[PDB]
């Protein structure tokens, strides 16, 4: 889906998906 797209602090990543630091990308959010 959205996982994969690049980001860096506005890229805007599909809802649900966080820009991680570590491959600098949409992430999909794990609250714990």
């Amino acid at each position: 889906g959205c996982l994969g797209d690049k980001c860096d602090y506005n890229n805007g990543c599909c809802s649900g998906y966080v820009c991680s630091r570590t491959w600098k990308w949409c992430v999909l959010a794990g609250p714990w």
